[PDB]
């Protein structure tokens, strides 16, 4: 007896498509699929994994972790940028196989415990991912620590009630890098924000998100989807360690402003 999990029919090819893992900057590695970004932070006292792709991304991420010479059984903490099946699908698979602790934005708790049923938009699909129970809940500016690595949760709602970004420093032999793992504030609802009675604070949430995201200071930026930070335009698989590819700060602000431009254009319809 188990509530049936079913991902939407007709998912994009690039989501389950394999991508060769690489070193982003310092102790940050990309272990995701072609489009579904999954981040690995390697520490002295264990590993952190941010985002997991769909259900079928589980063997891929596990294989990518091994390819870089790391052990997925050493993942001590699991983190999320948004509570959608395309970033949560392998979360339960990881939690059971590794006995890692799962920390999430307080606002996304119900979506995770119900495997998508409570999502203001994704709920229409029922259970899109294996439900998971967080070991801890996080609020804006909360610190996650493992070894010398310290991550700060930045509450960036709208895309999901508890979508968030992470900001941390990492270092290589050369320098230190203030890394931002962004959850770009896009709009998934086709109807007026006033109609979205499931998410009462949707409009105000995005409005805050645009404000706070324009005032961030970082050296390197990446996002939930590869296409958002133009990964495949910047590099081809096999390309050597090059953090400067992800130092295109002006592109983060241009994409952010394009998202605010369409956000405001949506709200004028009232
Ligand atoms: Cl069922
Ligand atoms: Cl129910
Ligand atoms: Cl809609
Ligand atoms: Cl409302
Ligand atoms: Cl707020
Ligand atoms: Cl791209
Ligand atoms: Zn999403
Ligand atoms: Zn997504």
């Amino acid at each position: 007896s188990a509530q049936v999990v079913k991902e939407p029919e007709n998912m994009p090819k690039e989501w389950n498509q394999a991508y060769e893992p690489f070193r982003i900057a310092g102790n940050l590695y990309y272990v995701g699929t072609y489009d579904l970004a999954s981040y690995l932070i390697v520490t002295d006292k264990g590993n952190i994994l941010i985002n997991t792709g769909t259900a079928e991304s589980f063997p891929i991420i596990k294989a990518n972790i091994q390819k870089l010479g790391f052990n997925y059984k050493d993942i001590k903490i699991l983190l999320l940028t948004q509570a959608h099946y395309d970033h949560t699908g392998a979360l339960q698979d990881f939690k059971t196989e590794t006995a890692a602790k799962f920390y999430v934005d307080k606002a996304d708790v119900d979506v995770l415990r119900t495997g998508g049923k409570s999502d203001y938009e994704m709920g229409k699909y029922g259970v899109t991912f294996k439900p998971v129970t967080p070991d801890k809940t996080l609020k804006d500016q909360d610190k996650i620590k493992l070894g010398n690595i310290t991550l700060t949760l930045l509450h960036h709602p709208g895309h999901t009630k508890g979508s968030c970004s992470f900001i941390f420093e990492t270092k290589d032999e050369k320098r230190k890098y203030r890394v931002l793992i962004a959850n770009m504030p896009s709009v998934i609802v086709d109807k007026k924000f006033s109609e979205v009675t499931a998410y009462p604070n949707i409009q105000s949430d995005y409005a805050y998100t645009f404000g706070v995201m324009k005032k961030l200071d970082f050296d390197i930026w990446v996002a939930s989807h590869a296409s958002q930070f133009d990964l495949h335009e910047k590099r081809k698989e096999g390309d050597p360690y090059n953090p400067q590819l992800f130092m295109d700060k002006q592109s983060y602000f241009q994409n952010l402003n394009d998202l605010e431009k369409s956000y405001l254009n949506k709200i004028k319809k009232d």
